[PDB]
């Protein structure tokens, strides 16, 4: 990803200067560290330019076409899809806007995005779940039409007191409604088959339910596993990488569908009063960015594998992805630190899994993914507990947003934190009531919990 062009936009992005994140009651109760992310350049917290740190994900191209490692890949990522039966076909404008099978309701919650912001317009105005209504969003798609330029959000949420002081923010690239809901007509069936299908032939873990399927994972991934990190792999993806994804698009069925792709390969954003060009990079808010994030991770690996490894056999390798996050798996050892030397090639950047500092292995173990390690159930060994760290529960709970919602913040954080064992969860469910907000909430039981738990399988 690279910024080709910076220009006056013509209009004004007004971003808030100040976080929605307050301190919550349990603030004092648990320790943490972070802090939320710095949304301003005169944030006192900063130790260095602000629009520089930001924007530096921007690392620049590798301007190439196809090599022949990437077209093996992209045909092998196909015979994986093949089976699965993805319809070309557009779905209905209802179901893009309101949901079908597989396909959840567009998040009425976020920026409706250009040019709707900048006229008082939000998502409700135009979509209404209740009537699941068509009309408004027809003359909408007729009025300001398609490939409209992204919004560019600070997004406000927790990071280390190290990122603070970088000020490494993250962005959010906020598609026009326009453009998510003509996306999810063009691919919304290859959305559902994704969800609908978590596992090693889509190679993606998108839409998956954490409880479930941690179970499946080691079955699938049987081998030697490998895995490891990437840093700004959305804005580090050249053109390249898009290329090849069209090439996996055009061999299922896609013609003119594939300008999406473009769409996002070269991409117009809005940020303040500024109009500014990315020649590659993946947005981070667009429609289908988890999942195209996830079918270009599926080539890349495949990729680095066929250059590194001499006479690999792609149809002994296994992987799952979710974006930049990948588990992986083959008979013989893959070492992930070669792998690297191959991505850097590429413009990837790929270091040790969960920012370590040396290449050590990956066994089931130490390894993560979505955040959550794997430990199998003491009665039922062959059912896999996704365990997300108390310290990640810890950091979140202690802010909030919204102290009306903290109910459900906290039931949310006892669906994940349950699975560090008997001790860790009434531990953290005695801290929680021992404030007058605590008890007045409903904590369930660990005994509860894993009633349903068990009875899904
Ligand atoms: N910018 C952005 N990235 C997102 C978002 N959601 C998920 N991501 C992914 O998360 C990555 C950003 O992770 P960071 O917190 O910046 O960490 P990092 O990029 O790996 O950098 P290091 O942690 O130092 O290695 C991006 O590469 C995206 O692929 C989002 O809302 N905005």
């Amino acid at each position: 990803g690279e910024i080709v062009s910076n220009e006056k936009s013509g209009v004004c992005i007004n971003a808030p200067a100040k976080t929605k994140l307050q301190p919550s009651v349990f603030h004092q109760v648990f320790e943490g560290s972070k802090e939320p992310a710095v949304l301003n350049s005169k944030d006192p917290r900063l130790k260095t330019d602000f629009e520089e740190a930001i924007f530096s994900k921007y690392t620049g191209n590798k301007i190439m076409l196809m090599d022949e490692y990437m077209e093996e890949a992209v045909d092998h990522y196909v015979g994986c899809l093949e089976p699965l039966d993805i319809s070309v076909d557009p779905i209905p404008l209802e179901s893009a806007m309101y949901g079908m099978d597989g396909l959840e309701a567009l998040d009425l919650t976020t920026s409706a995005g250009f040019p709707y912001l900048l006229q008082g317009k939000k998502k409700r105005d135009i979509f209404n779940r209740h009537t699941r209504d068509t009309t408004e969003m027809t003359k909408m798609l007729e009025k300001y039409g398609v490939d409209l330029p992204f919004v560019t959000f600070v997004k406000d949420e927790l990071r280390s007191k190290e990122k603070v002081e970088k000020g490494k923010s993250r962005l959010i690239e906020a598609s026009s409604l326009n453009d998510s809901v003509a996306m999810r007509v063009a691919f919304g069936n290859l959305y559902a088959t994704f969800h609908s299908n978590p596992g090693t032939a889509t190679g993606s873990a998108v839409g998956c339910d954490p409880d479930i399927f941690w179970s499946k994972i080691p079955i699938l991934l049987d081998g030697e596993i490998f895995a490891f990190d990437y840093t700004g792999y959305d804005a580090s993806l050249s053109p390249v990488w898009f290329a090849c994804l069209k090439k996996v698009l055009i061999k299922l069925g896609y013609t003119h569908q594939t300008s999406f792709i473009d769409y996002l390969c070269h991409s117009v954003h809005l940020y303040k009063d500024r109009k500014y060009i990315v020649n590659g990079g993946m947005p981070s808010g667009s429609s289908g960015t988890s999942i195209f994030n996830t079918m270009i991770n599926n080539i890349i690996i495949r990729t680095l594998l066929i250059r590194v490894y001499k006479g690999i056999d792609l149809d002994q390798f296994k992987m799952i992805a979710y974006g930049d996050d990948v588990i992986a798996s083959y008979p013989h050892k893959i070492d992930p630190a070669l792998l690297a030397e191959a991505g850097k090639h590429y413009g990837l950047v790929m270091t040790p899994a969960d920012k370590g500092t040396s290449f050590v292995d990956t066994n089931w173990e130490n390894v993560t993914f979505l955040k959550r390690y794997f430990r199998a159930d003491d009665q039922y060994p062959f059912l896999i507990h996704p365990v997300m760290p108390m310290k990640e529960i810890h950091e979140s709970i202690r802010w909030t947003k919204d102290p009306r919602n903290t109910q459900d913040h906290v039931r949310s954080l006892c669906y994940l934190a349950w699975h560090n064992g008997e001790e860790a969860y009434n531990e953290f469910c005695r801290k929680i009531r021992s404030v007058p907000v605590g008890r007045a909430l409903t904590l369930p039981a660990y005994s509860s919990l894993r009633r349903k738990w068990l009875d899904s399988f």
